């Protein structure tokens, strides 16, 4: 109980900031996650031995893919940490427990392929889970690891609290299906603008947590430009591989996934910022004002992609 995790001074300070990059030292990422759980949730939330065993089994079940890997899991959990720490009083004890774990586990066993590719390939998972295919798999993997001997980090919760936290985790992971984001944000936009948004309404809380999950999931676009630009390489490395696999199925992939069309990436990034990222952080900042730095950073990166198009870099 008296064993605190402590980071070097630069990490101790910068980990509080939304634009923090967890760095290239993979062996520091478990410690970074435990540090965040301890400060976000408490030193009492989890048995350290169980938490450490859970974290290391989660790591093992992320694959060696360019983007949807262990570093993405910890990066998304850090963005959730920053949101929770900047909104101290808004979230319940169970939400703080659930949401860092949901973020760490949200892409478990990702292969670097979209729901669309799994459906066109006729992958077994597409028959098991007709919608939100990979997201239902990610939740299934989370439950599998939680049920390994000595991995049940929630063991001190009551039957009803345990059911509640696993329901928070399921909804949070399903919400990372970007197909579901468009309608979720539109409903949240209407609720905020007509003033009907009510954080005591459980169905409203679910929507706000969904948008937080999208915001954390896309948080690569809220980093300093050099991080955002280099992460884009990893994102498109996966898109281009999926494009190659579409071509192997005898299907011309969309331009975004076609490596023959790299010239179109800058304009594609603009579309993504304007259609997905900026609207996401705008609605999140309206509902949770202290998350405004994510929107500011997103807008800075939009401006950088406009400079790339104008040949200014
Ligand atoms: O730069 C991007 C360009 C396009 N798309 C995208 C376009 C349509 N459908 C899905 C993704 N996402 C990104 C992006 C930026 C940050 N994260 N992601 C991301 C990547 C894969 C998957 C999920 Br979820 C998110
Ligand atoms: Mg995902
Ligand atoms: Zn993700």
């Amino acid at each position: 109980g008296l064993m605190q995790f402590t980071l070097p001074v630069r990490l101790c300070k910068e980990i509080e900031l939304f634009h923090f990059d967890i760095g290239p030292f993979e062996n520091m990422w478990p410690g970074i996650f435990v540090y965040m759980v301890h400060r976000s949730c408490g030193t009492s939330c989890f048995e350290l031995e169980k938490l450490c065993r859970f974290i290391m089994s989660v790591k093992k079940n992320y694959r060696r893919v360019p983007y949807h890997n262990w570093k993405h899991a910890v990066t998304v959990a850090h963005c959730m940490y920053a949101i929770l720490q900047n909104n101290h009083t808004l979230f319940t004890d169970l939400e703080r427990k659930g949401l860092l774990i949901a973020c760490l586990c949200h892409d478990l066993d990702h292969r670097g392929f979209s729901n669309s590719y799994l459906q066109k390939f006729d992958h077994p998972l597409a028959a098991l889970y007709s919608t939100s295919t990979m997201e239902q798999h990610h939740f299934s993997q989370t439950v599998s690891i939680l049920q390994l001997e000595g991995h049940n980090i929630f063991s001190t919760l009551s039957s009803s609290e345990y059911e509640q936290v696993l329901e928070i985790i399921r909804k949070a992971i399903i919400a990372t299906d970007l197909a579901l984001y468009f309608g979720n944000r539109k409903q949240l936009e209407e609720m905020y603008q007509t003033g009907s948004l009510n954080l005591n309404n459980q169905s409203h809380r679910d929507r706000v947590i969904g948008l937080m999950m999208t915001a954390c999931d896309l948080c690569s676009v809220t980093k300093l430009w050099p991080v955002t630009k280099l992460t884009a390489n990893d994102i498109y490395a996966e898109f281009w591989a999926e494009g190659d696999e579409m071509k192997k199925l005898g299907i011309q992939p969309i331009p975004m996934m076609d490596r023959d069309k790299k010239d179109e990436v800058p304009q594609g990034q603009l579309g993504f910022y304007n259609a997905v990222a900026i609207p996401c952080y705008t609605t999140l900042t309206q509902i949770l004002p202290p998350t405004e730095p994510l929107l500011k950073a997103c807008r800075d990166n939009l401006s950088q992609w406009e400079k790339v198009i104008r040949g200014e870099e």
